[PDB]
């Protein structure tokens, strides 16, 4: 319902938890998600991958003492998951990326 990165980066620094469409991979294993099957559309219809925390690695996003880093598939709708991410902090600074975690530029 709610996938798109206006829509979910709204959502999220407004009422600060993402649209109920969302999964973590946790959540979506449980249900019968085999990544490797590009199956999650059958186990979970309407669903996508999000909530997870990201590790941030590589310290390509900005860090902070206490600032945790999730993130969220964007555009999903079935088959594997694409290359789209949202990456919320947890004081609400939102960035994007279309490239498997490679690149961010900032969207709130």
């Amino acid at each position: 319902v709610i996938n798109t990165f206006d829509g979910v980066a709204d959502y999220l620094q407004t009422y600060h938890k993402l649209p109920d469409n969302y999964i973590t991979k946790s959540e979506a294993q449980a249900l019968g998600w085999v990544a490797s099957k590009g199956n999650l559309a059958d186990v979970a219809p309407g669903k996508s991958i999000g909530g997870d925390i990201f590790s941030n690695r590589e310290g390509k996003l900005p860090g902070k003492s206490g600032r945790t880093w999730r993130e969220a598939d964007i555009n999903y709708t079935s088959g594997f998951r694409n290359s789209d991410r949202i990456l919320y902090s947890s004081d609400w600074l939102i960035y994007k990326t279309t490239d498997h975690y490679q690149t961010f530029t900032k969207i709130r």
